[PDB]
């Protein structure tokens, strides 16, 4: 290129390379349209992929506030990305959105994960989910199709796979016990005090029992013929 | 822009981009109408947003008192407004709005947050919340359509989420004990003075 008189050259701008596992995050310094032919405001951060331009030169309309790798969710992986940007185009702020099932996409600007990929829970036929519904009318959540209440803890259990929504929260993991005939474990039902002392085959706390103590007035001594009784079985 | 033989320039003032996410408050240091066509009187102090203009220049006739981040209520959260901004456009002294149900607002000029954006009341079915109606007529504030009077302490219990209203007040938290047979907690009613003893299921 062969500068005119009034052409000030200034530096030679290279264009960012756009593979599938990385997008460029920009903001734009002042309206304009790009070469896509997208209006943008003063001020607005968009994201280009590989969807739009293989390699994009920096415009000098716009200020490249990064490049976002890809979030990749596995198979077996969920994440709770903060401030979700809904249809109209803008953050929602405050919210969160639950992702999951295989997917690859990019963080788009204001977004943010909870705690990145964690994992996604699988509990099989002696693991539990002790759960709490801190935020209400968790109808269609799943297929329990059971209305949940604003608190109400439930214990979900089961060879399954979960996938804790925004609204629910994973209060404890829920073992289950082994127990034979002639055992069991002191149950405190605390919702309604009864104890029931649950024997026979193994069991698993519900969302509202508790194991609970049982004292013996000193004579347990002479039962046992240095190891303490495990005084809640 | 070339100067004219009076013009003695001043500093470039540049715009303050506004995203989504801040606003500009800033009050009319005169009276004059802004570029929107807003008339403003001299000392009104005013917000201006993206749904007005994305980069905004500190006019003559405006002071920028400064930037305001979005105040975000989460889907649990609220928060108490003092002096919030009534329909005609002043600020309601004295007074307090609660606000709540993942909303995302702008403190108005005059507002400010009474304690922050603290949490959403959440309970159980063995949680309770101990509240003081100080100020009167509790009618159609809730679903339970009970019109409590000025002052009468009341306790609020089941698996739900609460938002305390300005009128009521959270006095305490109410903890309930598991209790079953031939087991129970001696109760005073305060209300008679009467011992009841309850025994059997948790109370």
């Amino acid at each position: 290129y062969l500068p005119a008189v009034f052409e000030e050259v200034l530096d030679l701008v290279d264009a960012v390379i756009l593979t599938e596992k990385t997008a460029l995050h920009l903001r734009a310094l002042q309206n304009f349209r790009d070469l896509r032919g997208v209006l943008h405001r003063t001020g607005e951060e968009w994201l280009v992929t590989v969807q739009d331009t293989e390699a994009h030169v920096p415009d000098v309309y716009e200020e490249v506030l990064g490049v976002v790798p890809i979030t990749t969710l596995g198979p077996r992986h969920y994440c709770v990305i903060l401030d979700p940007m809904g249809p109209d185009g803008k953050n929602q702020l405050g919210q969160k959105r639950v992702v999951k099932g295989e997917k690859s996409f990019f963080l788009q600007p204001g977004e943010r994960l909870e705690r990145g990929i964690q994992d996604v829970y699988v509990l099989s036929e002696q693991q539990g989910l002790l759960l709490k519904a801190l935020q209400p009318l968790e109808e269609g959540e799943s297929e329990e199709k059971v209305s949940h209440q604003a608190g109400d803890c439930w214990l979900i259990r089961g060879p399954l796979e979960y996938v804790p929504s925004a609204k629910v929260e994973v209060v404890e993991e829920r073992q289950a016990i082994p127990l034979d005939q002639n055992e069991g474990i002191y149950v405190q039902d605390v919702k309604t005090g009864k104890v029931r002392a649950v024997i026979g085959s193994t069991y698993m706390l519900t969302q509202d029992e508790v194991l609970w103590e049982k004292e013996l007035p000193s004579g347990v001594e002479e039962l046992l013929n240095s190891a303490p009784r495990n005084k809640t079985r």
